[PDB]
């Protein structure tokens, strides 16, 4: 379910993300590369990347576009942590292209893990972050399941 965050937890999320917020594209490029490298089955889900070696595409405009657009969404979710309706709208709006693409929860969860691992959070910040990400995935999966109108 959606579970609201406390005042301190909202603040913890902002602080957790702040290094990434200040280098959004650079962080995105590294994390997206690490994700495709660790979980190579996902590269085929991106038609623009499909059929090339990962090291051949990593320096391309198309790869960086994909990495950046993921991180832009998370940046906007972080922007909206004090606004449940606004946070939910951010997600609802990016959910469409993922609806009925054959991408498993496994795939999305593996991305979440790579993001988490890249942040090297202490357990306090980690817990607040996980509450936000749990909210993210609750909304996202409801929308994938055709229950997005409550959030759109
Ligand atoms: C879970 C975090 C994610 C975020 C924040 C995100 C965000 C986005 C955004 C902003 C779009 C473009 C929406 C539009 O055109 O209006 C998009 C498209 C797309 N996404 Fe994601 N996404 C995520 C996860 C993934 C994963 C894990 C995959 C595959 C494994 C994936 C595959 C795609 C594909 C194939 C497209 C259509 C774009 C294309 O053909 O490249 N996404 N995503």
């Amino acid at each position: 379910a959606f579970v609201g965050l406390s005042d301190s937890e909202e603040k913890l999320v902002r602080d957790a993300w702040a290094p990434i917020h200040g280098d959004l594209q650079g962080t995105a490029n590294t994390v997206f590369y690490n994700y495709l490298k660790k979980y190579p089955s996902n590269q085929d889900k991106f038609e623009t990347l499909k059929g090339h070696p990962l090291d051949e595409v990593k320096d391309t405009a198309n790869f960086k576009l994909i990495a950046g657009r993921i991180f832009t969404i998370f940046d906007n979710c972080v922007k909206n942590v004090g606004n449940d309706k606004g946070f939910q709208k951010v997600i609802a709006d990016m959910s469409g292209p993922h609806v009925a693409r054959p991408i498993t929860h496994g795939s999305y969860n593996d991305l979440r893990g790579v993001i988490y691992d890249s942040m090297h959070l202490d357990s306090t910040h980690g817990a607040a972050w996980n509450k936000m990400m749990d909210n993210f995935f609750y909304v996202f999966y409801e929308c994938l399941d055709g229950r997005c109108s409550q959030f759109s």
